[PDB]
């Protein structure tokens, strides 16, 4: 009888403690299935994800494997799977989500066979015992990156079932799979890294590694990679690591605070007056607020599906700061527009970005739109292709008064 490894949020082959558990014992089928649950969202995330499942299979193609893909609900698709196949148990990565641990439970029960989960690669595990609020702490527990477990040289031939549906993501994709996602590292390492930490602030982020959408989907390990960099060391290397690291508080965070998806961090914020006006969310949502700077970003996202971090706190925190607008209508829909959108980690993002805890950062922090755009786009390239209508960073009919907008928050914020 062969071994299942079931892959999840983990499409790839390398620097898979599940697939190797396996591997080790006997011959494995792996299995890929598209939940409702995960699949029910917007058509560029669907196909995001539906395409990196068509490369995992390829890649288990190329070394003789075999990938099953079954649609439907875990907890009887799995179990559907294991009787056919007559696999002695499942093997999958643990996952720590509410959904995640929800889904396991329930397949845990219709499955008449042992499902084993071993624990993800991570840099820092996201159940660490104490719950830090804080980077610093946190960050120091870091000692430097474990060894990634090696990809398999060929696979055990197995019989193939189900179909990879295609939908349309109604913009251009970057090149799906985990080889797309290695040389993509390796560029980056080779080239970039060097000056990292001079040029990861840029508004057109091309200064950073454009990994996120393959992180997301588990197509490249944050262990690898953590690996590599470290392995050409410098002030490079250990700046972008903490940006790894920034990834994992961001699970650390929601599995501590659970509530935080609910409300601030903080909670001298529970009831801030968000003032919900459909009209501005849109004008924000479309980037037609008159601000250069946000009208940029949110333009770049709505047509690519990425913003560099510098766009998304921008832009971001306009909305809660400037505009008022409630942050949990706000994150979704901002969510929903990322190919590299991961709930944990966004709502980290909006809850920093947006003075609402993370990190203790301050309230009285406030970007300056026009300021911001100058100091981080030099011949103002950047807003040249997503908003050439602007002369310059300089607000054209804003939808606000920035200054009022400005005075007027902190004045609710000191209260
Ligand atoms: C409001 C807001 C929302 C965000 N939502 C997401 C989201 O849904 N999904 C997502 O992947 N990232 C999110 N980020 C974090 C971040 O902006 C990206 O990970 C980054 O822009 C990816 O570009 P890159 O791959 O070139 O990053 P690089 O600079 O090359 O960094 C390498 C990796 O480190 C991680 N990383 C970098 N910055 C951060 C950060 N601030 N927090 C957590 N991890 C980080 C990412 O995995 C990234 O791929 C958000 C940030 C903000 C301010």
């Amino acid at each position: 009888g062969p071994l299942l490894v079931w892959h999840r949020g983990d499409l790839r082959l390398h620097d898979h403690p599940a697939l190797l558990e396996a591997l080790a014992r006997g011959p494995v089928v792996g299995l890929v299935v598209l939940d409702p649950n995960n699949l029910k969202t917007t058509p560029r995330r669907r196909a995001w994800f539906l395409e990196n499942v068509r490369a995992l299979r390829e890649a288990y193609r190329a070394r003789g494997g075999a990938l099953w893909v079954l649609e439907g609900l875990p907890w009887e698709k799995v179990p559907e799977a294991a009787r056919r196949l007559k696999a002695k148990a499942v093997y999958a990565l643990t996952s720590h989500t509410p959904y995640g641990r929800y889904r396991d439970g329930r397949v845990r029960e219709a499955l008449p066979v042992p499902l084993h989960l071993l624990p993800a690669p991570h840099l820092l595990p996201p159940d660490l015992p104490r719950a830090y609020r804080v980077y610093t702490p946190f960050s120091r527990l870091y000692r430097g990156a474990a060894p990634p477990l090696p990809p398999p040289e060929a696979l055990p031939k197995g019989p193939e079932e189900g179909e990879i549906p295609r939908e349309d993501p109604g913009l251009p994709l970057p090149e799906p799979g985990e080889e797309a996602a290695l040389a993509g590292l390796r560029a980056f390492l080779e080239a970039k890294l060097p000056r990292y930490a001079e040029e990861r602030d840029r508004l057109d982020g091309e200064g950073g590694s454009r990994l996120s959408p393959y992180f997301a989907l588990g197509v490249l390990s944050p262990r690898l990679a953590a690996w590599e960099a470290e392995r050409r060391g410098g002030e490079g290397a250990r700046k972008w690591v903490a940006e790894l690291l920034w990834r994992d508080f961001s699970y650390h965070l929601l599995y501590h605070f659970p509530w935080m998806a609910e409300r601030p961090l903080d909670p001298r914020f529970q009831a801030f007056p968000w003032q919900e006006d459909e009209a501005l969310f849109q004008a924000w949502y479309e980037g037609k607020t008159g601000v250069p700077l946000v009208d940029a970003a949110m333009r770049e996202l709505h047509a690519t599906g990425f913003l560099s971090n510098r766009a998304r706190m921008n832009a971001a925190q306009f909305a809660v700061k400037h505009l008022l607008l409630p942050w949990k209508r706000c994150e979704e829909a901002f969510r929903h527009l990322l190919l590299d959108g991961d709930r944990a980690v966004n709502l980290q993002g909006w809850q920093w970005a947006g003075g609402l805890g993370v990190d203790a950062a301050p309230y009285f922090r406030v970007f300056n739109p026009v300021l911001q755009g100058e100091r981080h786009d030099p011949e103002g390239r950047w807003l040249k292709r997503w908003a050439p209508e602007y002369p310059s960073y300089a607000p054209k009919d804003p939808v606000v008064d920035l200054e009022e907008a400005r005075r007027r928050y902190l004045r609710l914020a000191r209260d």
